C-alpha cells in the first residue's frame, strides 16, 4: 500500500564539501538517516534512494545510481525497475530535508488516502516565498498547479502556500506520466513537478498536505542551513528530555545527540555535550564543558567539567573537574577522579580515589585504593604496552613511578616519590627514593636567594 | 494594611521530581524565593506560605499546611486561623510565578487601593489565550468576570486578556465568600476564581491590572517552563551588570546567579558561570569556563578558564587556564597560579606563584615563593591530614615531594625531583634525589632504538 | 570627490568606563576601526576623526580635538581647517556606529549623487520610534526636515522613519551653514540637525537614504548595547564562514574575531573561540571550549578544547583534551599533545608525542621524541632560563626532571622517575633515581591499613 523514494543524488556544490550533502550530520546522525526514520513511519513495503557521485560511499532501504544529472524527473525514474506496476501511493521526499517528521508524512499519505489523489503535495506557509513554487488553487480551494517564481504573474507571486518538494503520488500514474514527459520532453533535464502539470491536462486529482510549521520543511543546500536544522533538532530533542523530567540550565546551548537516553531528575548545565549511544542515570548531575562520548553513567553521579569517552561509570562516581575518562576504563561504585587525571583502558573497584594528577593506563585496580597526586602508572616502552595489577586496599604515594608489569598486593604501601620496577607483596612497603640531605646556607649561594637579587 | 497568602501547595506531576516544585532553583535560589522578594515590596504586615506533602522540606514567612487537594479556594481558607476578621488588601500569589517584579505588585495594590476594588485581578494580553480563564468586560470596560476556557463562548475565546491567578482581596469579604462556598458549594473543591463569581452575584466592584509583559505571568508546571524562567531571569540579571558597567561577550550565554556582585569595568567573556554569594572587584577579567562559587575576587585579576570555590582571591592574582581552587583556600596580592594546579585549605602569600602541575593542599604558604611544575604538597596517610608550613623567597625545585608535617624555612631551596621528609632550615638546600648514571650505548638494546624498528 | 568625518568625542558617562567609548572591542577591534572599515568603501580623499577627553589614547585617518562639548555641530566645524572650502560630498557618521556595512555608506553617496542633493540623511525604520529625530516628507515624498521627539506633535510622533545621525553634505554649504548657526546662534551648543533647518530656510535640497536594516543603524551609548553589537558582528562573520563552507555546531554561541581566517571543511563545535591574526587549514576540527590567540594552525588537526597562542601548529597535529600552548611554540606535522600538557617557547619536530601531564619549556625537541607522563623540563633557577636541546628518537621516562641547560643525544632513554643533571650522550640510558627496596609486613603499622581501621 505505501512505498518510499528518498532523492540523495541532488547537487551540494554550495556545502563547498567532499562529503556528498545528505551525509552531513545534524545532532549525531546523517540527514539522510533523519529522512529514514520519518519515512519509517509510513511503513514502506519498499524504500528506494537515489543516489549520484560518491554512491559507494552513500551506500557504504534499496539504492537506485543516478550517474547524469538530469533532474529530479530522471531521478525518481532510477527507481521505475523496482517499483513499475505496483499499486499503492508512493512518497517522493528529499535526503536533505531532516526535520520533516514521521507525524507530517503520517498526515500526508492518511490525506492522500482520504481524498483519493492521484497526487498530494506537502505544502506550507511562509510571508517571504520568494524563490519557492507556488501552490494555485480555485474558488473552492482545490490544488490546480504549481507555478515556479520565474513563471509567476504578480498575482501568484502574492501566492504564500509553498510547494516543500515532497509528494505521494498513485505509484500506477507516476512511471506513466514520467515515461511520457521523457520520451516527448524534446529536452534533456526534467523534474518531479512535470507530473504535476500532466494530471493539469488531464483533469486528474492533485491535493496539497500544508505543514502547520514552514521552518519544519527546511532543504538544506548550504552550512548556514545546516547550522539551523541543528539548531531546530536541538530544540525537538532537548525538549522531550525536559518534559520528561531533565532540568536544563540553557537548552538552547546544550549539545545532546539524537539516540542519548537521559533518566528522569538528570540536572546539565548548559555547554554540556552528550554525543552517541550514551546512557545517563537518575539525579545524576552534568556540569559545563562535560563532554561524553558512547559511554554509560549511573545514578548519582556527579560529572564536573570533565570528558568521558567509551566507558563504564557507576553509581555515585564523582569525575572533575578536568578528568580525562579514554576508552574501555570502567570506574565502579563511588570512585573519586579528580583534577588533571587521565584513566585510559583501566578498571578501577568500588571506593577507589585518584584526586589528582595522575595517569592510570592498562591498569586492573581493586577496591579502596588510594592514588597519591602525581602518580604515573607507567605502561609503555615504545614498541609494547605492559599491565599493572593494584589489589585492595593499596595506597600508591604521591609522585610514584609504577613501571608495569608489576603487581601491588592488597593493602600495600608504595613510599611518596618512589620508582618501582618490582612486584610488591600483600601487606609490604616499597621505597625507591633518594634520603632527603641538608646543607646550612647553601641557599645563599643561590640565584633565587634575596641576598643574591 | 497589605496581607500576602502564597499557594506552594498546587500540583508538580509533570516536573516529575522529589523535589516540591516551588523549590526548583532558577538563578541560584527557589522559586518560592524570588515569589518572597517581589512580595517584600508590598511591606506585607503578615505573610502566610501554604504548603502540602513533603511540607518538613519546603519549612526547613508562616507557614499553614494543606494535607488535602481541594483547590485553590481550600489553600486559601488554610489561612483563615491567622487572617479572618482583619481589615486591608490581601495578595493571593502562587509560589511557582517567579518572574512577576515586586514594581508589578506594588502596581496591582495601588491599583486596587485606587479604584476601591472589592478584588483586583492580576491580568496579561497574549495572542494564544488557549487554556487560560479570560477576562470579560463591558462598554465602561469594567471586569465582570473570569470564564475558563471550557465555559467560554466562541466570542469569549477570543478575548486576550488572561488570569494569572494573582489577586489582591479586600481580606474581610474574601474570608467571608470562601465560608460561603465551601458550605453551600455540594461539592468537595473549590477555588479562588469562585470569589470572583460571588462578588458578581453582588454587583461587588472588581478590577483588573493588566501586564505590560506576558512573559512575566509564565507559572511554572514542567521543566521546560523552568528553563523559560531561568532564561528570563538570566537577562534580567545579566542587563542589570550590563547597565552597571560590566562587559558580557555574550549575555545570552553567561550564567550569573540571582545574589552575585560585580564592580564596574569587569569583562566577562561567554559561558562563565558565578554561582552563591561571588564577589568581582573593578576591572577584572573573567574568560570563557570560568566558575566561581561563594568566591570573593579582587579588583584587577584575570581568572582564566578556572574553578575557584569557597575561596578569597586578592588583587592583581593571574588563574588559570585549568586551575581548581578548592574550599578555604586564600591567594594573597599578585599570586600566579598556572595550568593543571590544584590549591586546598591553603593560605598563599603574596607575589607566590605556582605555575604548573601543582597540587597545594593544607599549606601555609609566605610571599614570594616559587613551586617548580610538578611539585606535590603530601598531606594525607589514608586516615589523618598534616600541614606543611612553607616560609618567604622559598624555591620548591620542580617535581618535589613534599610529606606533610614539614617546614620550608625562608629563603631555602628544595632540589628538582626530592622527596623531603624532615625541615629544612631557612637558608638551606635540601636534596632527596638519586645521582644520575649514563651507561654508554645501552639504549640499542631497548625496544624505543630506531635499530630495534 | 569624497571626505569623511568621523565623530568620536561625543559623551560616554553611561558605559562607566575610564576606556574611551569608541575604543570599545567589537569582535576584536575597536568600534571606530569597524567605522575605519565602512569609511573605506567610499575611498574618501580626507578622513579627519574627532576626539575629545583621552584624545592621546585614541590617537595612541587625519585627527583634530575637540576640548569643549559644544555638541556635534562644534564638532564638524573643528574639521573647518582641513575641509573648508573642498568641493565633493562629505559623510558625517559616528564612531559608535559600527554595524553600518561599506555597502550601505557606498549606497548613501551613491543616491545623494544621484539626487544632487545638498544633504543626504541616512534614515531607517522602526515600530517604536520613541527619542529618535523623525523624517518629515511631503506628497511628492521628499525630506522636508528633521524633528526631534520633544519638538514632535502627535501627527509627527507617528512617524517611523528616524534620523541614525549619519550624512552626506555637499562640503562647500556645510562649512556655510556652520559658521552662519555658530556666529547667530544665541547660544553656545550646536548640531549637524542645526544645518538641516537652514536648507529648509533656503529650499536646498535635502534626501533620506533608507537602510532595509534599522538593527544595523544601533548607535552604541551603553554595555547592553555593546552586546548587541557583538550579537550581530559575530552573526555576520559566523554567516561568512558558513557560506565559505565552515560547519558551526552552534554560530549563535562561536566566538570568531573579524580578522580570522579559516579554510573551507573546517568543523566548529559551539563555544570555540579564535582571537587576533588566527588562521585555521582545511578539514581541522575544533571542539568545545578551544581558544586560539594570534596562531596558526594547519590543515587535518584536531584540537580539543585546548588553549593556543602566539604559536605555529602544523598539518596532522592532535592538542587535547586541556593542553596549553603558550607563547613562540611550534608544533611540527603529526604532533601528539595530550592532556595537562604546558608546551612553552619550545620548537617540537614532527611526530613527537607528549601524552600527559608534562611541562615543555625553552626546549629545542626532535622528530620521533617520547615524552613520558609526568616529564618536566626545569628551566628556571629563580633569575635565568635555561634551554634544553633534545634529540630525535630520544625517549625520556615518566616522572623524570631534566634540569637546563642539559642536552639529551639521539636515541637516548632517561629512566622513568630519573632526575637528570648532565648531557646525555646519543645511545645512551640514563638513570638517577632510588632502587626499589620491599619491606615484609610494614604496611600493617601505617594508618592507611584496614587492621588499623
Ligand atoms: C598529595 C596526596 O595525594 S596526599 C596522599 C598520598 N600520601 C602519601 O604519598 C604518603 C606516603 N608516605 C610515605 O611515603 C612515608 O614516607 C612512609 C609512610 C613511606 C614513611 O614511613 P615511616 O615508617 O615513617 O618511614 P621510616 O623512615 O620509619 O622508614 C621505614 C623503613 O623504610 C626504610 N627507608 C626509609 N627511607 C628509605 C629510602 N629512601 N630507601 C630505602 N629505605 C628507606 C627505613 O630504613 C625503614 O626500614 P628499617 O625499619 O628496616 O630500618
Ligand atoms: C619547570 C619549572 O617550574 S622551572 C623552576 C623550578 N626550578 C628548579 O626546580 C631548579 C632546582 N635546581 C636544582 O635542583 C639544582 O640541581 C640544585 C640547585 C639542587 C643544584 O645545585 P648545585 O649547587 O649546582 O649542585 P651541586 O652538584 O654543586 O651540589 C650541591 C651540594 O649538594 C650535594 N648533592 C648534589 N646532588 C646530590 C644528591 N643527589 N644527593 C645528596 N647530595 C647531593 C653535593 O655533594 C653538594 O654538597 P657538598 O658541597 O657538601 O659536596
Ligand atoms: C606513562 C607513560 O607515558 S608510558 C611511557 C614512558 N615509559 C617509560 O618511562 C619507561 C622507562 N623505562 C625505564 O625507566 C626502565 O626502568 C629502564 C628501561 C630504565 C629499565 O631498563 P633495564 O635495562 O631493564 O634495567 P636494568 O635493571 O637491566 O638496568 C640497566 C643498567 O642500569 C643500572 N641501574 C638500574 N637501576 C639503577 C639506578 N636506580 N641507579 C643507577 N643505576 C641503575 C643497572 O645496574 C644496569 O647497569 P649494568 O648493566 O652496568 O649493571
Ligand atoms: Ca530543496
Ligand atoms: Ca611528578
Ligand atoms: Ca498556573
Ligand atoms: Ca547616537
Ligand atoms: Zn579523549
Ligand atoms: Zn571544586
Ligand atoms: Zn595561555
Amino acid at each position: 500500500s505505501n512505498f518510499a523514494i528518498i532523492l540523495a543524488a541532488g547537487k551540494g556544490t554550495r556545502m563547498k564539501s567532499d562529503l556528498p550533502k545528505v551525509l552531513h550530520k545534524v545532532a549525531g546522525i546523517s540527514m539522510l538517516e533523519h529522512v529514514f526514520r520519518s519515512v519509517g513511519a509510513i511503513q514502506p513495503e519498499k524504500t528506494v534512494t537515489v543516489v549520484g557521485h560518491k554512491a559507494e560511499l552513500v551506500e557504504e532501504t534499496e539504492f537506485v545510481t543516478q550517474s547524469e544529472q538530469l533532474g529530479t524527473g530522471h531521478a525518481v525514474m532510477m527507481t521505475e525497475p523496482i517499483l513499475e506496476g505496483l499499486s499503492g501511493h508512493t512518497l517522493v521526499i528529499a535526503g536533505d530535508t531532516p526535520l520533516i517528521t514521521g507525524e507530517s508524512l503520517k498526515n500526508l499519505i492518511d490525506f492522500h488516502i482520504n481524498h483519493k489523489n492521484v497526487a498530494t503535495i506537502l505544502t506550507a506557509e511562509t510571508d517571504n516565498p520568494f524563490g519557492y513554487g507556488r501552490i494555485v488553487r480555485n474558488d473552492n480551494a482545490e490544488v490546480l498547479r504549481i507555478v515556479e517564481q520565474k513563471d509567476a504573474t504578480d498575482f501568484e507571486k502574492q501566492i504564500k502556500e509553498i510547494n516543500t518538494g515532497t509528494y505521494v503520488f498513485d505509484n500506477e500514474r507516476l512511471f506513466e506520466a514520467l515515461k511520457n514527459i521523457n520520451t516527448n520532453n524534446a529536452q534533456g533535464e526534467y523534474y518531479i513537478t512535470d507530473v504535476i502539470g500532466i494530471f493539469r491536462e488531464t483533469g486528474e486529482k492533485v491535493g496539497a498536505y500544508t505543514l502547520k510549521d514552514f521552518d519544519e520543511s527546511l532543504g538544506v543546500n548550504d552550512r548556514v542551513a545546516l547550522a539551523t536544522a541543528e539548531s531546530v533538532m536541538r530544540r525537538r530533542i532537548n525538549h522531550k528530555h525536559m518534559v520528561n523530567g531533565v532540568s536544563f540550565v540553557n537548552p538552547e546551548a546544550t549539545y545532546i545527540d539524537i539516540d542519548v537516553e537521559i533518566a528522569p531528575e538528570v540536572q546539565i548545565e548548559a555547554n554540556v555535550i552528550l554525543k552517541g549511544q550514551t546512557k545517563i542515570g537518575a539525579e545524576t548531575v552534568l556540569t559545563n564543558g562535560t563532554y561524553v562520548v558512547d559511554s554509560t553513567i549511573g545514578a548519582g553521579a556527579v560529572i564536573t567539567n570533565s570528558m568521558i569517552e567509551e566507558s563504564s561509570v557507576a553509581d555515585g562516581v564523582t569525575v572533575g573537574p578536568y578528568a580525562h575518562i579514554r576508552p574501555n576504563s570502567s570506574l565502579g561504585a563511588q570512585v573519586h577522579i579528580g583534577n588533571f587525571v587521565e584513566v585510559k583502558g583501566s578498571s578501577i573497584g568500588e571506593n577507589t580515589k585518584a584526586g589528582h594528577l595522575t595517569y592510570i593506563g592498562n591498569c586492573e585496580v581493586g577496591s579502596n585504593v588510594n592514588f597519591g597526586a602525581g602518580t604515573i602508572t607507567v605502561n609503555y616502552d615504545g614498541k609494547n604496552k605492559y599491565k599493572t595489577v593494584i589489589g585492595d586496599n593499596v595506597f600508591v604515594g604521591s609522585n610514584s613511578t609504577i613501571i608495569a608489569p608489576v603487581e601491588l598486593g592488597d593493602n600495600s604501601l608504595v613510599g611518596a616519590g618512589s620508582t618501582i620496577t618490582k612486584d610488591v607483596p600483600a601487606d609490604a612497603i616499597a621505597i625507591g627514593r633518594g634520603r632527603q640531605i641538608n646543607k646550612d646556607e647553601y641557599a645563599t649561594r643561590l640565584p633565587h636567594h634575596p641576598k643574591n637579587q
